[PDB]
């Protein structure tokens, strides 16, 4: 009953980058956690487009049903203050019109750039060279020059637990 965390399911992809699963799913993957520690999240059940996938919460892994490879998943933790303990989520747009959440240490960067009434962000330091503007409200290259489409939504909150 001493500090409180937020709880962020996280997934590691082919570029050696933690994704975050939607709030909505972090919610399912707890309440399976709470039940039993070695269960299978069936995230089919959950998210209809995440029906491959099933995360083995003995071995912390992502498992495709159809082909048998695994992802390293993760338990991650993030101050209350921060975007994920409200449900403040910063999306940007591909050539398809398809919208896909930064990673949640970038969000969290831009949410704190954007409250303090940053014009923009620089994320080279980060490892990206990207450069983030809110006034046009839009993302750019900073290399090539390339511009996306750029929005924050009140989606939910991830789960928030207590560390002792
Ligand atoms: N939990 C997830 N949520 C959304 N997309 C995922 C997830 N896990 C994997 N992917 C996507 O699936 C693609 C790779 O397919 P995957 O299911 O990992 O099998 P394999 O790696 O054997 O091709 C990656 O580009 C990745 O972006």
């Amino acid at each position: 009953g001493n500090v409180a965390r937020v709880v962020v399911w996280e997934w590691l992809n082919e570029h050696s980058r933690w994704r975050p699963y939607t709030a909505t799913v972090c919610h399912h993957i707890e309440n399976v956690l709470k039940e039993d520690a070695r269960g299978s999240v069936v995230l089919g059940q959950v998210d209809a487009q995440l029906v491959p996938y099933i995360i083995d919460l003995q071995s912390m892994h992502q498992f495709r049903q159809d082909t048998g490879t695994m992802r390293p998943v993760r338990r991650n933790f993030y101050d209350p203050s921060s975007a994920p303990g409200k449900g403040i989520v910063w999306e940007w747009e591909n050539d398809g019109g398809a919208w896909t959440a930064y990673d949640m240490d970038i969000c969290i960067t831009i949410q704190n750039a954007y409250e303090k009434q940053h014009p923009w962000l620089d994320l080279s330091s980060l490892g990206f060279c990207y450069l983030i503007y809110f006034n046009s409200m839009s993302q750019m290259n900073r290399q090539t020059r390339r511009r996306r489409r750029l929005r924050r939504r009140l989606d939910l909150a991830y789960p928030l637990t207590v560390g002792s």
